C-alpha cells in the first residue's frame, strides 16, 4: 500500500522533447502528485517557472559524466542559478575504472561544496559494476558527502537490479539514501525496488505508473475496510 | 575500396573504458592508420598526448546536447587547449523541436567563434528526425557556417542509413560536407556509406573496419 508518487523523480531526458512537452509533463507530475522532475540543464529554468510544489531536478554530465570537472562544476552552479533543488551527478566512471579514486571523491566534493543548497545525488551507473565496485562506489558516495546514491542513468543494456539496490541498502548501513533507476517502466517494480531498499524512484513512466497506483487504491481494498 | 581509413573517425565513448583501454585504443588506431579519434573531453588530453598523425575529436554536449550554450562553450574552449583539432557537437534538439531556429543557430555560431581553429561538425541526431526535419536541419547547419552536418550520436534505437546520406548529400549540395554515422559496424557498410555520399565516417568500430581493409589490400593486391 505504499505510496509511491512520493519517491518519483519523474525524468523528462529525451532530446526531442519540446519546450511544450516539457511544461505539459511537469503539470501533469504536479497534478498527479508526484514528487519531483528529472530534467536536462536546458529545461532547469522553464521546470522551475512551471513547478508549484513538485520539486525540480537537473541531471549534471548526464549521460555519460565524462566531462571535465570544471565543466560539470559550471553545469551544476547554474542548474541551482536556474531553479534547481536538487542535482543527480554522473560520476567519473573512467576514472574510476582507472582506480583513481581520489579523484573521483574530489570531483562530487567540489561540485557539492559549489552547490550547497541542492540535494546531491551521484549516479554510479551499476551495470557497468561488479560486487566489489558497487561497494566502492558506496564508499565514494559516502566520502564525498553525497545524500544519494542512483544507480544507473537508463543508457545500459541492463536496467538496474533487486539484488543491486539490496546491496548498495545494505553497505550503506544509513549513512547515505537509495535511489533506484533504469529500466522501471511499471508499478510492481517499482514498488519491489522500494521494499529492496530504494528511498527514491527514477523513471520516465512515472504519470503511467501513478496512475496504475491510483486505479488500484480506488478499486482494491487495503485500509479498515 | 578506395582506402576507407582517410574517412574514419574511429569513436571511444563508452563511459566504462579506463584511461588505459583509451591508451590502448587511440595507440592501436594510429598504427592502422586511421584518420581521427574521437573521444569524451575528460580524454582529450590523454589522446593528444599520444596521437601523432591521427587527429582527435572531441564531442561536446554528447550525446544529448541538452546543456547550457555557456556549459557548451567552456566544454568546447576546454577541448581545443587539451589538443582536439576537431569537434563534433550536438545542437539543441529541444530548441530546434521548438521552432527556436535561430536560438539553435546562435549556440552553434558562439561555440564555433570560441574555438576558430577546430573543425566544426554538427551531430543533428537524424533517428529523431523525419524527411522534413533533415532539410531544415541541413540548412541550420550551413547558415551556422559548420564543416560538417554529423547524422546520428550513437544513442538511438537506429542507425543511419544509406538513404539519409543520399538525403542529406542532395540537399547539402555541395554547400557542407556529410559525416555518416551510426550503425556503421564494418567495411563494407562503410564502402556503401562513402558511396551514397559519406565525407567521413563515423564508427567505433575503426580497428575492425582498417584491419578488414588492409587484409583484402595485402590479401588480393
Amino acid at each position: 500500500m505504499i505510496d509511491v508518487r512520493k519517491y518519483i523523480d519523474n525524468a523528462a531526458l529525451k532530446p526531442h522533447l519540446s519546450e511544450k512537452e516539457i511544461e505539459e509533463f511537469v503539470l501533469k507530475s504536479e497534478e498527479l502528485g508526484i514528487y519531483a522532475v528529472c530534467v536536462n540543464p536546458y529545461h532547469v529554468k522553464l521546470a522551475s517557472s512551471i513547478a508549484k510544489k513538485v520539486k525540480v531536478c537537473c541531471v549534471i554530465g548526464f549521460p555519460l559524466g565524462l566531462n571535465k570537472t570544471s565543466v560539470k562544476v559550471k553545469e551544476a552552479v547554474e542548474a541551482v542559478r536556474d531553479g534547481a533543488q536538487e542535482l543527480d551527478i554522473v560520476w567519473n566512471l573512467s576514472a574510476f575504472k582507472s582506480e583513481k579514486y581520489d579523484f573521483v571523491v574530489e570531483e562530487l566534493k567540489e561540485i557539492f561544496r559549489e552547490t550547497p543548497s541542492a540535494v546531491h545525488k551521484v549516479i554510479v551507473e551499476t551495470p557497468y559494476l561488479n560486487e566489489e565496485e558497487i561497494k566502492k562506489a558506496v564508499e565514494i558516495c559516502i566520502e564525498a558527502g553525497a545524500d544519494f546514491i542512483k544507480t544507473s542513468t537508463g543508457f545500459a543494456p541492463r536496467g538496474t537490479t533487486l539484488e543491486e539496490v539490496r546491496l548498495i541498502k545494505s553497505s550503506a548501513k544509513g549513512r547515505i539514501k537509495v535511489k533506484a533507476s533504469g529500466g522501471i517502466r511499471d508499478l510492481e517494480t517499482a514498488i519491489s525496488m522500494i521494499e529492496a531498499g530504494a528511498d527514491r524512484i527514477g523513471t520516465s513512466s512515472g504519470i503511467s505508473i501513478a496512475e496504475e497506483f491510483l486505479k488500484r487504491h480506488l478499486i482494491l481494498e487495503h485500509h479498515h475496510h
